């Protein structure tokens, strides 16, 4: 009963059952159709993502709430 | 299209970061009692699946919806 195999099993039923980053991103990209539109902007904003994520104060936040992180960042420079 | 993006931006967090399997491990280091006692972690599992299916929690990350479903064993 550890860590471990309980981070196994709810990060599959988050994941893999559920399926809910999948969908969290979908639904961002759905939002904010310019990401679709310019190679640049994806690209800009895959940047300020892989920011974010390195970010301790980003550690516990979903990837909806990171890739709109990113987005704003980029909104805000 | 959205679908690329989405794979692409997933696939980052899940597997690049490791952003969820930290997450849950970062929860359950900080909950020992579901270490400690597996009738605590079975509750938990079963409240966690019912806050992933409530709209409101669509877009929470992994430890928010865990810490929601432990605030909810504690609430009753
Ligand atoms: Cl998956
Ligand atoms: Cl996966
Ligand atoms: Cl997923
Ligand atoms: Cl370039
Ligand atoms: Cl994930
Ligand atoms: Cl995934
Ligand atoms: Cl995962
Ligand atoms: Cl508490
Ligand atoms: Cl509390
Ligand atoms: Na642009």
């Amino acid at each position: 009963n550890s860590a471990s195999k309980n981070s196994a099993i709810s990060s599959s039923i988050f994941c893999e059952k559920y399926k809910q980053t999948k969908e969290q991103a979908l639904t961002f990209f759905q939002e904010h159709p310019q990401y679709m539109r310019s190679k640049e902007d994806e690209e800009q904003l895959m940047t300020e993502f892989k920011k974010v994520l390195l970010e301790p104060g980003s550690k516990n936040l979903s990837i909806y709430q990171t890739l709109l992180a990113a987005h704003e960042r980029l909104q805000a420079l």
